[PDB]
RNA sequence: AAAAAAAAAAAAA
């Protein structure tokens, strides 16, 4: 320090600790400066050498210094770093050696060692999960990382996959424990072996949790009964295979493989509702009416069942069209086909007239090659096989909402408040101001949030909606009833894929227990927080596999005038963010390419519009045409050009 | 200043 102190010392010290302070997070950029963002309308540049001590997205505490030019900030405390655990390329020889995150912003390359005890020899291009161990704002001298785990080797065909999962520490395998014995847990199995029993699913699916069949009543009445798989029957509530199936919360499915959360032999085989294979269920029994309605006498009861066929959706599809080669072979699967899309005719009705019916996007399916190359990524709409499933789906889970609310109180409950009412005063505003009346306290009951939906559905484009999302809420899982509002329902339950959610298995020995007529311990309102967790990891993940498969699919179409038609999705002051429709890539198009005159070119993120000379030429929901003009590999962005 | 590690909802995987 400067040291000639008397009471000078004292002086300084005071005079340094009353400069005014401001907490931010840092943003570098492609120059030596950066700035401290406090607020989204408020900033201070931060001076090359400042920078040094910082990373990008470090949250610090700075001094500020006014200068000659503006207000500086002087990084001095570091309330939260950007990156701890990360995943990275390493880079650098034999005993001196670096590793670059994989996140995009962060371009340098940080010196590491391997962490004692690992046996593996760590060298330049394989892929490694990392710890941040040093940091300049912690009293370090530098930046520095210990290597924790080794990924794979850069040329691993199937890098994306794993380096993906390490990022999110998912699980890369298979379950390693083992169906044991079928229990009898007192059930009486009704014995349905014998009825004409389908499943309808993806050509590629092997694990089939759901089964259908179907019975005309008297009275234009329809009988549905759905048959779901139960590895409870197998697992016991607090077994190894329980204790490990409640930390996988979900089966995570990623493009071309996926990572069971039971072990494998159960869930592709001794659960899965197989063809002429004989299946211990889980079964619901509903009467529907004319209209569509689900009576009364909902009976939950065990069964045994052996499935007819295992159809596939597209070829359902087909044939209730008629195209294709497919047919049913036997009349006798032919008349459930039929009886189902009755049951979906009046069900798409029953919920268009009493709740809310979501138009849906395409799925999309990514098609690969031996090793692990993309050879397409395809559109795949929902037609009748799918909507078929889905309403029985719906329905079922609508019964289990009822029969344990009314059973027991409690169980694994979806739900979703539609818009958070801190912000339903906002939502109004906004709509109000655009020309579309909404009504704050309507909008937050179910009537309200329905009514809305209709007439934002009714609009030309979904641009209006568009600006609303922002105030969106995500569905939650509660361990007690709550409306639905995205599908317009009072409560709604699923316990239709057990196979793949450890939610759905704890709603089977609840529903095992009503069944029973036994008593039920509530859930737990903390294995939702593992659940909701879990699911926000598997979407992530799955997410961000497609993204880095998007570019490499893609990589060899930057620069050629091969066109695609793409959805404007999201608009920032960088640029636009766009869909491509037929394959549902999303690509970047940056602001100069639409118009090189920076000044007379405006890209609102509020407005979700892009404006050159006052004109609005682009707002985030119009189609356009685009080309890939480049990919970077380094980073999986896909950037694109209009047409 | 060519942006960036978040999904509004459902179904099937
Ligand atoms: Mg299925």
């Amino acid at each position: 320090m400067l040291e000639a102190d008397p009471l000078l010392a004292q002086l300084k010290q005071q005079l340094h600790s009353q400069t005014p302070r401001a907490e931010g997070v840092v943003k570098a950029t492609e120059k030596g400066f950066g700035f401290l963002e406090v607020d989204a309308q408020k900033s201070y540049f931060i001076p090359p050498p400042q920078m040094k001590k910082v990373m990008h997205g470090d949250r610090i505490i700075a001094v500020i210094h006014s200068e000659k030019e503006r207000e500086s900030a002087e990084p001095e405390e570091l309330v939260e770093p950007f990156l701890t655990r990360f995943v990275g390329k390493v880079q650098g020889k034999n005993d001196r050696l670096a590793i670059v995150p994989d996140h995009p912003l962060l371009k340098d390359a940080i010196p590491c060692r391997a962490a004692r005890g690992l046996n593996h020899e760590f060298k330049e291009g394989d892929w490694a999960v990392a710890e941040m161990r040093r940091h300049p704002l912690k009293g370090d001298r530098s930046f520095y990382a210990e290597l924790t785990q080794y990924i794979t080797f850069g040329d691993d065909h199937f890098v994306p996959w794993w380096v993906t999962l390490a990022r999110h520490n998912l699980e890369k395998e298979a379950p390693d424990g083992v169906a044991t014995e079928m229990l009898d847990e007192g059930l009486v199995r009704e014995d349905l072996t014998a009825l004409d029993f389908v499943t309808i699913d993806s050509a590629s699916t092997e694990d089939m949790n759901d089964a259908l069949f179907a019975k005309a009543l008297p009275d234009d009445k329809l009988q549905l009964i759905v048959a779901i798989a139960d590895p409870t029957a197998w697992i016991a509530e607090g077994s190894k295979l329980d204790k490990a199936a409640k930390i996988r919360a979900f089966t995570n499915y990623l493009p071309g493989f996926n990572i069971p959360m039971l072990p494998r032999e159960l869930s592709d085989d001794l659960c899965s509702l197989r063809a002429n294979e004989v299946r211990p269920v889980l079964a619901c029994r509903m009467t529907l009416s004319a209209d569509g309605t689900i009576e009364d006498n909902i009976e939950f009861f065990a069964a045994t069942i052996e499935s007819k066929a295992k159809l596939v959706y597209d070829q359902v599809s087909d044939w209730l069209e008629n195209t294709g080669d497919w047919q049913p072979e036997s009349e006798a699967i032919a008349e459930q086909v039929r009886l189902l899309a009755q049951i979906c005719q009046r069900r798409g009705e029953w919920r268009h007239n009493h709740a809310l019916v979501f138009k849906d996007r395409p799925d999309y399916r990514f098609i690969l090659g031996e090793k692990g190359e993309v050879l397409d990524i395809v559109a795949e709409p929902r037609r009748i096989a799918n909507r078929i499933v889905e309403e029985a789906m719906i329905a079922a889970n609508i019964c289990a909402a009822r029969v344990l609310r009314d059973k027991l109180g409690f169980g694994i409950y979806n739900v979703h408040m539609g818009f958070d009412p801190a912000n339903a005063d906002a939502l109004a505003a906004l709509l109000k101001t655009h020309g579309l009346h909404v009504d704050a306290e309507e909008v937050l009951t179910l009537d309200g949030f329905c009514k809305l939906r209709r007439e934002l559905d009714a609009q030309p484009t979904g641009f209006l909606d568009s600006r609303i999302r922002r105030f969106q809420s995500f569905a939650e899982i509660s361990t007690e009833p709550g409306p639905h509002f995205g599908l317009g329902l009072e409560a709604y339950a699923t316990w239709t894929s057990p196979i793949r959610k450890y939610g759905d298995m704890i709603n089977h020995r609840l529903l095992k227990a009503v069944i029973k007529g036994e008593t039920a311990t509530r859930p737990q309102d903390e294995i939702t927080v593992q659940m909701a967790e879990r699911r926000r990891l598997n979407r992530m993940a799955e997410r961000d596999v497609g993204d880095w498969l998007y570019a490499r699919f893609l990589k060899d179409k930057a620069g050629t005038d091969t066109r695609f038609a793409a959805e404007i999705v999201d608009i920032s002051r960088g640029g636009m963010r766009v869909r491509l429709v037929d394959n549902g890539a999303i690509a970047f198009i940056p602001a100069p390419f639409l118009h090189a005159v920076r000044d007379e070119l405006v890209c609102s993120q509020e407005n979700g519009t892009v404006q050159i000379k006052g004109e609005t030429v682009y707002k985030v929901t119009d189609v356009i045409d685009v080309t890939i003009a480049e990919v970077r590999m380094e980073t999986r962005s896909i950037i694109a050009r209009p047409v």
